[PDB]
């Protein structure tokens, strides 16, 4: 139980970018282990963190994204050893609340904001922290922290992986590749020979997409403001590309006339105000469905027709997976080759460059980018 | 009454929005292909008929409103053999064309025969060659979702009837003509209503009573009703409600007292009322994870839902006709009546002459009555 010291990506304030720093990782209570980060991502989530509009808590370590090795466990920690593949994640499955138990939800208890889910799980289970730099205490973010060689998270936001795993490409099985996937599996409910329509073609749209492939869809339509984002939406199964920049139409009504009807299936993956409308509009009467994976503005309006009409709408968290029994399925998978993480690796670079690994990501120039230590 | 020649009779005609309902007698032509004309014995107004006096509603005029009600058939049309002179009959604005993507569907109970999916209301204005069987006073009357039962004599497509059984008392089996089936259908076929599951219902008019009737039927164990109209809580508890609830008697949202009441909200909520309010409520009371919001009533157009409720587990949906597949479904609700599944005597506050037709809207408007059975 040796106090440890690393390098971690600390905000301390909105406006203000990461700040690599030397911090004192301690080391694992109970019920908690401590994992050596070797390949983390930015996700949209951490940028948001940082934006002055947005709620969060500082000083903290941001990043939920990533894959490792556990360094160490904690005390009646026995599920847990040194050397053992893991991925960390938001979504916790504690095993000890009426919601794990639930087969209806993929909810847990440990959860405690249910309006701001991206200010929880700021400290550990104990209400204390284990990271310190330059005698002060900083924040967890969202029971994971992966931007830092080395974190501690709660027993209930990891799983151990299969020992061959990359962990360099399983990592996106932390957030990106799992919530998109998830959604159109278990939110969503893709139906084989179906009709999909995904808005956002980002990490998370993509996933999405090959979660509609993999669901048995027959066609599937991305719809991105990039069109740079087509090309590796239809490596991934896309049917059909659309931009809303090049129609002289509101995209939805383009899907509906290309569908004769509209889609089975809505899956917004941007989360906009005009895409959270369209991705409604574009579905078919009686039998339409839309589901909320992205979500950049915090209401959505429903016309109280369409609703009346057979579209029903609902959203996913953390694509509906029951973390710590799913995630290590999901590599399995990946390994036995259902599905390729791969292509959602658009680039690599040092932990050091984390900045430039977000600026990227605002460019909008990534899908996803590996950082390594 | 004789075949293949006009009708001369009575019915309640709106000329125009804000305007009360003008007894006129009116000329009702013959039955087309595919038609059938049917002597309407009971009849009674709903919300949605008061709807189109609305000034502020989009509608047309001049019209016969009314769609709920129950009849026998006068005549029919030109290669019509599924009804005949006699046949006691429910007609209704959810077609069922049975010939059709929608219709195959068992995923929803609409039939490709609706053209108008932004204005139901203002649809099925007319028959189906374009044109209208009712004329007063030398001009042309707009029809009513397909129904127009405020007429002694109507005619409507053979989509939109169901010929049920010979000894259904039509002045009772009439509220499943729309009211009893639409609240009653929400909870069993659009919301799903579980066993052991707990519910709560916006609205107690003839639909929000007749969805608690259809959560009791499903197996709810708890069904909390609410409404600003404390005098519709005997009736509710009577048809099936275990708790009862009035927003303007609590000093917090009624969403929060229904939060905490079942200690993270309800399995099932459904609006019957559809204001603003119930919306939101309706959404918010429901426990996350699983929660389900089935909207069946609306007095607006849109309703504002969180990004994050929906992230974290609740869903929403509607219902249209309580998602019968109309000309299937509605013979065999009358069927449950007969054999007592449920009773609809509970429904009717009032039985007026049609003559009467203005005071039983306003006796709804005044929220006094749950239904009132118009009589020629
Ligand atoms: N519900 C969950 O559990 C969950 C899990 C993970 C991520 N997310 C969220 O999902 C979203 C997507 O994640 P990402 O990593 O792919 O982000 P990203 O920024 O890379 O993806 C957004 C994509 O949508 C496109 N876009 C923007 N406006 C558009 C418009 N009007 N029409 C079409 N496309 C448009 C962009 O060009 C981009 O390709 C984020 O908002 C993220 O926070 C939610
Ligand atoms: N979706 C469909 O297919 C369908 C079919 C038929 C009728 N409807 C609609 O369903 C609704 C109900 O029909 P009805 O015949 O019983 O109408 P109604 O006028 O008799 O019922 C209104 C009821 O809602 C209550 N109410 C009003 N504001 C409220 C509030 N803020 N909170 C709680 N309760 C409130 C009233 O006090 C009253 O008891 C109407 O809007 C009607 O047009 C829909
Ligand atoms: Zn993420
Ligand atoms: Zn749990
Ligand atoms: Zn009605
Ligand atoms: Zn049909």
């Amino acid at each position: 139980g040796k106090v440890i010291k690393c390098k971690a990506a600390i905000a301390w304030k909105t406006g203000s970018p990461l700040c690599i720093e030397e911090i004192e990782v301690s080391p694992p209570k109970a019920c908690e282990v401590r994992i050596q980060v070797i390949a983390t991502c930015v996700c949209h989530t951490d940028i948001n963190a940082t934006d002055p509009k947005k709620k969060a808590l500082f000083p903290v370590v941001l990043g939920h994204e990533c894959a490792g090795i556990v360094e160490s466990v904690g005390p009646g920690v026995t599920n847990f050893k040194p050397g053992d593949k893991v991925i960390p994640f938001f979504a916790p499955q504690c095993k000890r609340c009426k919601l794990c138990l639930s087969p209806l939800t993929n909810l847990c208890g440990k959860l405690r904001n249910f309006k701001y889910p991206t200010i929880d799980q700021e400290l550990m289970e104990d209400r204390t922290s284990r990271f310190t730099c330059k005698g002060r205490s900083i924040y967890h973010f969202m029971g994971v922290s992966s931007f830092s060689q080395y974190t501690v998270v709660s027993e209930a936001n990891l799983a151990r992986v299969d020992d061959e795993a990359n962990l360099e490409r399983v990592c996106l099985i932390g957030c990106g590749f799992s919530s998109g996937y998830g959604a159109a599996i278990n939110t969503a409910k893709v139906t084989p020979g179906s009709t999909c329509a995904v808005f956002g073609l980002g990490c998370v749209g993509l996933s999405a997409i090959i979660g509609c492939k993999i669901a048995g869809a027959s066609r599937i339509i991305a719809i991105d403001i990039n069109g740079e984002k087509f090309p590796k939406a239809k490596a991934l199964g896309a049917t059909d590309c659309l931009n809303p920049r090049e129609l002289d139409k509101p995209v939805q009504d383009v899907i509906t006339e290309l569908t004769a009807g509209g889609v089975d299936y809505s899956l917004d993956c941007a989360g906009t105000a005009q895409t959270l409308k369209a991705a409604v509009d574009c579905t078919v009467l009686g039998w339409g469905s839309c589901t909320v994976v992205g979500a950049k503005v915090d209401e959505m309006t429903i016309p109280t027709v369409d609703v009346i009409l057979g579209r029903s709408i609902n959203g996913t968290f953390f694509g509906g997976w029951k973390s710590v029994d799913s995630v290590p399925n999901l590599v399995s998978d990946y390994k036995n080759k259902k599905f390729d993480l791969d292509l959602l690796v658009t680039h690599a670079l040092p932990f050091e460059s984390i900045n430039d690994a977000i600026d990227l990501m605002k460019e909008g120039k990534s899908i996803r980018t590996i950082l390594t230590f």
